[PDB]
């Protein structure tokens, strides 16, 4: 839903 | 930053 999270770096 | 994301369940 949130496109990725800028590749995962906003995962935190 | 966003906490997990639900546990990687947002990630789409």
């Amino acid at each position: 839903k949130l496109x990725x999270a800028h590749x995962x770096q906003e995962a935190x």
